[PDB]
């Protein structure tokens, strides 16, 4: 075909590859970007008083601000609608409202995030004394 | 970005030839054992991922081939 | 398509097929990291004058130098932030603090690492005379 | 168009068409040189005088010479800056330096190849007299 | 582009595509074949005159002609330089050298194979009269 | 090329893309109906006067309906040729034909699917008093 | 007119050779990695297009050979 039309083609074509080959960019950029938490350690500290509240340590898988939804503990669900982000890797405390628990009880639990993903405890109790003062509250 | 801690690269951030490089992270706390993951976002769109675990170390090195300082 | 665009896209597939491909490559060498401690022999010492000191035997499981955090052993928990590293299997002597035990009694423990792993201990008391002086010490 | 310009761009197009073709010809034979290794069987061995060597088979995955880097075992690494070279499937024994074990032990490894993969050992120590003198070291 | 060009890339794109294809195939046919040595009967038999032989069974899983390269019972190691082809499922003898036992102990021991697999016997003493003269020996 | 080509080959190219694309469409769509039963309770219970009769409650795992080809007792196989499909979860009653057994032993068994997939049992014994008279029966 | 920003040229627009030229880009913000085309209108009414990527580079050349300044 004369030139003219080689030349609408090209432009055409060209614009088409440029779009499609950035597409996948984008998409690699953003499949890139898939997070989760993890945990790696986990044990239900509870006072003389009757206060417990777990002492857990989290690690985000991914390259992301995870948000936590909600932890689910002994069959005890506890919402977060406040600090719910976690911003590093770090030692985390979330307190438990009204679990009654025992000293040498093992207690299971799950930390259900806003994307879907989850992550199990497997976590233990022990006697302490007082409760922590301290930051990286995490369902306040 | 590596295990959800961004950080910026407004210097020498540019990679010359094929070789090994050295970049500090500003705050995040590790401890040994771990396995992080991470991205290296470049200035065009396409990234590389990192699955990267953690190992004991007495000093840091002083070196050339900074990426980020 | 127009070879112009088949260049863009295989240029722009194989540098993201190559990226993943090396992805999984690190991750493959990542988790071939693994490690964790393991026990082979452990007896708790007593001296005449009451100074105990565990006599354990350490070989490190995985190809990484692992980092002790710390030693509960008889519901006395003893923290380590000198030396906390063993480098290569052998043995090693940790000190006890203010463990009261006597000749005879049986004794559980549990060495908690930092990554998350631990290792049990089930280790016996047996008399002895004098500390030794050497090297390998664990918590100093 | 006048054919002229269709010999002009027929020229061109055949130009870039044999050049992509040809690219990707020779991003296939790159990609099929994909290599790494793969170990069938390891046992430490350990003489009566504290020698210990490892005495291990090596197979070559791929068509290439893979490249060693580094021995990591239990914690104790060992750089290799001659002879690291795998040249064709066969038994090989490489000397650990300093690594002191007991008969019956249970250690793992890892083989660092240049390239980014690795390959794990999971090996166990054997007591024997001598240590072999013969060809197919790998890190002297 | 023109279907010359078309033309040339499809027929590369086409000689790629199938020899990826059925280099596929090929793999999947290779691990297929994976094969493995296991026991299901093994009883070590004593004579009165302190001639000592396994009589066991064989089943090879897999499909494949598995090489056995030594037999190691109860610390003694016999190596095995012919007739050491399992062809077929059923009952084989194999002689043991030097081993000095005693009616009623129980030794286990392991069928090393060329290609790395093993197969544990947890194998009892029974008293015999006379060494069996038949086929199916593994290690002459 | 001419116009008159990319309109022929634009036009066979995107009848062949939609055809592999919704190809691709429909394999997902049919692998996405794999099926399978499951068992979450089962007690064999007998009368007094020999009739036996087991007391199941199944669950097809999947969205579809499974189509059971027999039931495999305690070594008696039972076929089925009426009634043998599960078309919602809830408890099932199976007919043992011929098996005599006595209260206080433990049997397993296996339901084989028309696909391929089973399903054990684990299901002890209990004494009742007469064969239930209800719907969802499994093999009539 | 490169990736939508025109340029004006009316000075020095003469091309009087075959040879290398450099023109100045007055406010176009780019990444490097980025593909971007362009066109050179001519007076009599003929053009011709660039398709040119963007490479990084040091320092500005002092050199002749302008063509819009």
């Amino acid at each position: 075909m004369t030139s003219l039309e080689i030349a609408i083609i090209v432009a055409i074509v060209l614009v088409i590859a440029i779009a499609v080959g950035w597409y996948l960019y984008t998409t690699f950029a953003a499949a890139g970007q898939q997070t989760g938490l993890t945990a790696t350690k986990a044990t239900i500290y509870v006072t003389k008083d009757g206060n417990v509240y777990l002492n857990v340590t989290l690690v985000p898988q991914g390259a992301a601000q995870v948000a936590i939804s909600s932890i689910e503990v002994a069959g005890v669900s506890i919402p977060c609608t406040s600090s719910n982000l976690v911003k590093a890797p770090g030692e985390y405390v979330i307190e438990l409202s009204s679990v009654s628990v025992s000293v040498g009880q093992v207690l299971t639990g799950r930390i259900v995030l806003a994307s879907g993903a989850i992550s199990p405890f497997t976590a233990t109790v022990v006697a302490a004394d007082h409760v922590p003062s301290t930051e990286n509250k995490l369902c306040s």
